[PDB]
């Protein structure tokens, strides 16, 4: 359409967080997307030349507790950044990819009938 549907911020967070905290209810899965990848800490000085744009879960959280969401494909946009620069640095046999796959998994289930109730 061509006519911006209008999203009130606190909207988006009653919509929106439960989806968040589904991937967040995963354990062990969601352990490694809670907070920002530290390359320094991790010993892993590549991590910013082949991620671009670093996304985790605890700034997709802020975002939405901040109203920096307009709408709700921008959530989702920030979601599947964060799990494909997972799919993309990390090897396919590691817990991180498992574990990334396992999470969009469950965010495919919980953000379809949210998308639908907010159309
Ligand atoms: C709570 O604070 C901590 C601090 C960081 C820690 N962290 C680990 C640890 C480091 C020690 C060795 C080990 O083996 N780690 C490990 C690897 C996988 C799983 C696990 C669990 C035991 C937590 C499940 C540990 N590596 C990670 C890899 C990434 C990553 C990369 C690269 N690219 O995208 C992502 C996503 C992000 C976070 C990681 C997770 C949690």
């Amino acid at each position: 359409s061509m006519r911006k549907k209008i999203f009130k911020p606190e909207e988006l967070r009653q919509a929106l967080m439960p989806t968040l905290e589904a991937l967040y209810r995963q354990d062990p899965e969601s352990l490694p997307f809670r907070q920002p990848v530290d390359p320094q800490l991790l010993g892993i000085p590549d991590y910013f030349d082949i991620v671009k744009n670093p996304m985790d879960l605890s700034t997709i959280k802020r975002k939405l507790d901040t109203g920096q969401y307009q709408e709700p494909w921008q959530y989702v946009d920030d979601v599947w950044l964060m799990f494909n620069n997972a799919w993309l640095y990390n090897r396919k046999t590691s817990r991180v990819y498992k574990f990334c796959s396992k999470l969009a998994e469950v965010f495919e289930q919980e953000i379809d009938p949210v998308m639908q109730s907010l159309g």
